[PDB]
């Protein structure tokens, strides 16, 4: 099957050393973002994360319902979590490169 097939297939994909859990939507590998926040650039407060993301233009989105709980069976996120943002594959390395390496 082709990737676009499934926006509701988790994969995993490497970013920074860590295997961050995604979707493919919309042609794109959209990442778990609290994973990508809360681990990979944990050494980064939210005020400067959001503050790279502003002058980059980083497109965040958040996840459907469906994906959204798949996230918690698949064991990725907490079962009271009420939503989930999804950051590109392209956006997060791009991010990854304006905050660990300036």
């Amino acid at each position: 099957s082709m990737p676009s097939d499934s926006s509701t297939e988790l994969t995993q994909t490497v970013l920074e050393g860590e295997s961050i859990s995604c979707f493919q939507v919309g042609g794109e590998k959209r990442l778990c973002l609290p994973q990508v926040l809360n681990s990979v650039l944990r050494e980064f407060t939210l005020q400067q994360i959001n503050t790279v993301c502003d002058e980059l233009y980083i497109y965040c989105s958040r996840c459907t319902s469906d994906q959204l709980h798949i996230l918690k069976v698949l064991g990725i996120l907490p079962f009271n979590a009420p939503s989930c943002g999804l950051i590109t594959l392209t956006d997060a390395q791009r991010l990854c490169n304006a905050l660990l390496r300036p």
